[PDB]
């Protein structure tokens, strides 16, 4: 009977055979890109018949088969309807009005400690989609680079509890919020830092990371991390926020001195050389579309959805996701989760790593920060998103009033 | 078509009728118990049918159709194992193997009377299977376990926005468990005691205490598909003797005006104390766990109970606030809504697959319930049920949700 | 040579005779009063030989001698300039300029009377001065605390009174907590510490013999000049308590009070206490038997143990003025206590007890007047803790004369 | 009738002349030593009579007058008993009691041995007159004793208003004890580490840090009567490469901009650390002491050294932040302002009557000399000396400062 078979029957409607962009143009409704790296082949393929054959420029029955019988099996998928959204565009039509309704909000202060981040444009605005099956979307200013900052610091507690173990991990770090009385104190009662997603936890997870090689190989190993978690796309680097943050970092001094001196480190850690790849974690660069993909990672239980690869163990991604569900967005944690109930993380350049467990991830950008440190418009773009979809923590599945739901239905 | 004759086959065995018998060890083996209260006119159906005679009885193609058509849509899911846990005889042989590790746990003290061996443990779906081991049937106290239950409903009867301008919404964090109001004047989140007493002040304002117990009473009935709810007279004046602690609590918030207007705070304290003395077993606490994993409907009864922002909201709290000080351990850990109460109850949620009761007097230092904590733990070690497990990508763990 | 002799001399000074007036006028001058206890007996005769011969009214060396016998230490201190302020009427000219000073800050708010401002001195020998609204009975509230606490220290010692209370301030920022780390209130000059202060004293009487057997001890402290009782400010107080019926719970939830303790009745003595009513005159009395070791110094009467009265004068230097206390024990550096109707009760150790009295407050809960008072007074004069006796810069030495 | 004379007869007794042993004998028993700087020119004056001629030795009416002219006002206070302990050979032989007392108090930890410990008690009174027991001659570091006198200097040259926009008045209480600022963003008082950091970036601003510490160097030879005073450069070292927490304190003072303008924060980190190792004996510190104890002027050279500004706001410091978690205790029971160092000492004040110095390495666990907290309660259960003690009422405490 043969799937490459039955799979071409459903996208010839009736004719003998396909056109070229009438393939790809279903192809794309699915969701996917082209340029999907498990789509490889058949694009190739198909990129060469147009050479080899222009005279059609069509598909006949084993033509068709030659193309995509390589990567059949996620081609079926996409074509039955079988993706965690199957009905894409309507939800990308969702996703277009939130994105409008959030462009309206002008308020905000863009961080002006550095002078890197005082030249963005307030008016920056930047929203990415990628599913656990690696359906894209994208509106706004998507393909501008900014740093990761505090974005980062899930990345890299994901790192350590991929290689070291849970256990190991909160003997220096501990795993609850501290109170919004205890935001200004460095560690808890146990001398620990309260959590990662704090500057002073951040410090002692960049800390455990690759111990023993030296600074210059342990941003290589964390690079090549984030590369895989990006799917390859575009994972860069800011020398020039790096210089400035390094030198203006007065308080994460303050930090790394006080959890030196109460010998929160590693036996052989350099406090300062800590410091200085604290400094360089935090210059690293994303768009809103390669932050995304990182996100869909930790969506999917550890496998980029892109690439099929996995990239982090199940343990480190599920510590991970619960703490940014209660740490991730500074003193407005608790009522995050509360309100919006999504694992996320903020960070001073105005990203909002975002992660909808099973269905996407997401990463929101605009500069302009409110009190808190937290992008108005990606705060607005929360707030919004699960007032409309039943992806709140704890919103039921079966039970959900007026919300929609996008896993589902005609 | 053909919809209850197609069931008629799939349970006899191609052949000519079935004995009733047969059908009932068929019918339980989906997890459905013969007393559920959606299956009432089948039920009813065959008592009829038994009276009959004293024989079998067995049913042809048109006495089976006559008993089952009116509930035909629930028994034919059950039956093609649409139920969230189709293999549901395999998932309780895995809680009882969980049930017996926590017995071997043997620490703990009880709160000051009952017994330290008591240990119990109930299991409702979504779908409204049922399996229980241990003392299942043992009334005790709710105490703090009723804590979210009421928030539920002040949050159902009012909204989220009128009932948080008295009551906070995050934990508040290791050292200020004593503090009694958070920096706004208000208790820190409705899972404290502060905060359950300004949350028993907001629910049905304006009429008198014995109509709001009442009330309370009903909705709880609804809440656990009827079946056990009563209410300890001797926890109550116990608990009102004892109640220093609350009523410097009920002083304090007093003179913050932390209450709504009108309010007489001495007979809120006294209503506090009658919540707290609510009676349950295993078994019908593990029904209002379910209703609240089920979205707000009963899964016993198909009635729609509480507004689905009620429950959510609940749920939220009761990750990160429901189990005292453990409470951040606990979510990190465990990734469940539960709530604790001194009694020994743990009320624990599995959102969208089941409501569970674990009761064992003996606490912990913290509060806790020694095997229930025990028995948490090790049931997301086995099942995909944290909260941020994920549904694709679980490694070794166990999906009950899934077959073969 | 007899010492009745040799002060009727330095008197008599020309004539062979004096007038009782000018030996009147000039024992006022000193600062003591007539009415003063510790001269009733020469008053007495004094009045007596104004009868016995309504004439003159002559008063020879004889008749000096008969009359001012029994009181002739205290006159012979008095007379010789011994006192602990020789020029007081010099002093009490400075007392006024600052009464009027802070006469003039019209600032702060009643606690819901603001033109009412009195302010009355009482030395370690029993001079007197008053200036402004000082016969005007008002509530201790607060100002009792150190008194009370005295009473239990004197009673009781402090290693009993102290298993229940502690001793230092902690925290402008745990100034809201009830109990220290210890599970005790902080020190007893906070509302807690003062609630289980009075639960130890007199204890297994009841409430009604409680009270007056306080009364009865600030009677003495008083020298018996008024004391008495504001029912109407203690129903007042005892009807918006809820601040103090939530400390009560909680103290009885731990465990705070001596065993057998009734907190609810305690609190209704509790409320009792802050009613106690004063004039600034009498409570000037009270603050000078803490500043003369515990004698009352109108009447050389011991009320209270040296330890009950260094106790007392210590823990108001660092608890005394509720948030304040920080800031008045550094740029006063005298012992005080504040009440919310108006009271500053101040003692300058070994020179004169103090009152002020003005009702308005600040948003501390101070009488602005009284603080600003308090201020000027320590600018003035070199009476700070720790301002040295020998070397004071522009400061005045009261205790002195040339 | 001339002073001279009269202070002749009196040493004299009814006889020719004055050995000068005698008056030697004379002079030491009021307290005062024979190398008392204001006695410098009597001093000289027996000098050149003594090289006069081989053993002579006497003094006439006429000699005596020629050694006493310069310095017989001072003369006169001591011999007719004006000094502010009159009977100080009565007072010092208590001294030596409550010494052996605590002599015996072993427990303690210094901050492997050869050689006993250390015990030393130095007396200076306002008036100059000085007595010594045990190890008092042994250089050791002030360390955060140092903390009242550079607050004083710094209060002394720029002013109460200048120095408290940088730094608290009061202490933080003991479970603050832990934080570097108070809600206002400055160091609490000067006496803990972050609030001395910060007094210590107010001296001598504007020239560099080898000048700013000869100028301390030079202040508190002034404060010690030009007595010894040194530097550890051994300490120096040490407390630098164990300063990481006053590191974390400089980077967060820097960051939240608690240092005047133009500040460098690691040298006045590296200043701060020469600053706690300069050395004092028992002996030194006393008489520095005692200038803090008579409102700024030195005793044993009559210079005005401190205004009484600072004197007076150092004094109300060290009564309640002086003695780490224990200040309060120690205010209450004590009532004397000091100051304790890691290195054993105590920089003990009696308001107008003598400055002290205790040193005894072992340490408490608060951190404060075990022998040298021990000697204070004793010398206060014993003499009137409490801020809160009646001079005039006092029960059965001694006052050394009457006659008998
Ligand atoms: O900013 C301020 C105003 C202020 C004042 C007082 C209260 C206050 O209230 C508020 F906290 F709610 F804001 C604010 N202060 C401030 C803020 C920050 C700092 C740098 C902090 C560095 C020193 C420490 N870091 N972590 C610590 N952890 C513990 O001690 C853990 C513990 C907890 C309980 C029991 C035992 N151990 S210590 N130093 N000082
Ligand atoms: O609990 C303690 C010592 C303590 C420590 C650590 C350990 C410890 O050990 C031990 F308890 F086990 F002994 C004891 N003290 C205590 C504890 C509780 C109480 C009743 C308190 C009722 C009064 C208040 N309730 N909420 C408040 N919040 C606000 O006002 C705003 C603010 C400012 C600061 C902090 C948070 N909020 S005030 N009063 N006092």
């Amino acid at each position: 009977p043969s799937l490459e078979d039955l799979l071409f029957y459903t996208i010839a409607e009736g004719q003998e055979k396909i056109p070229v962009h009438k393939f790809i143009t279903a192809l794309k409704s699915t969701g996917l890109r082209t340029s999907d790296p498990r789509l490889k082949e058949c694009m190739d393929m198909l990129r060469l018949t147009l050479q080899t054959t222009s005279d059609g420029v069509m598909l006949d029955k084993d033509l068709f088969k030659k193309c995509v019988q390589s990567n059949i099996v996620l081609l079926t998928q996409a074509f039955r309807r079988k993706f965690v959204i199957p009905d894409f565009m309507s939800f990308t039509s969702h996703i277009d009005e939130l994105y409008e309704s959030a462009k309206k909000q002008s308020g905000g202060k863009v961080a002006d400690y550095i002078p890197q981040l005082a030249k963005f444009s307030p008016d920056l605005w930047g929203v990415s989609v990628c599913t656990v099956d690696g359906q894209r979307h994208s509106t706004g200013d998507t393909k501008v680079p900014f740093c990761l900052q505090s974005c980062v610091k899930p990345l890299k507690y994901a790192i350590a509890v991929n290689d070291l173990g849970t256990e190991y991990v909160h003997r220096y770090v501990g795993k609850e919020p501290s109170g919004l009385r205890f935001n200004k104190l460095f560690l808890n009662e146990d001398d620990k830092p309260h959590n990662p997603m704090v500057n002073a936890g951040a410090i002692v997870v960049t800390s455990l990371i690759k111990q023993g090689v030296n600074n210059a190989e342990k941003f290589d190993y964390v690079m090549q991390f984030l590369n895989k978690m990006a799917g390859n796309e575009y994972v860069g680097f800011s020398n020039a926020t790096f210089q400035s943050e390094r030198e203006s970092g007065d308080r994460n001094f303050a930090i790394g001195y006080y959890l030196k001196e109460k010998k929160c480190f590693p036996e052989g850690t350099d406090m300062v050389g800590i410091l200085d790849f604290y400094f360089q974690l935090c210059s690293i660069e994303v768009t809103c579309e390669s932050a995304s993909v990182m996100a869909a990672t930790l969506a999917n239980g550890g496998f980029c959805p892109i690439t099929g690869e996995r990239v982090l163990s199940p343990e480190a991604v599920r510590n991970t996701l619960s703490l940014m569900h209660s740490c991730g967005m500074y003193d407005f944690s608790g009522q995050f989760a509360f309100h919006v109930g999504l694992p996320a993380k903020s960070g001073v350049a105005g990203g909002i790593l975002l992660v909808v467990p099973n269905v996407m991830g997401m990463m929101c950008w605009s500069p302009p920060l409110d009190k808190m440190g937290n992008s108005v418009k990606g705060i607005h773009f929360c707030h919004d998103l699960v007032s409309l979809c039943n992806f709140h923590n704890y919103d039921n599945l079966r039970h959900f009033a007026k919300k929609l739901d996008p896993r589902r239905e005609g």
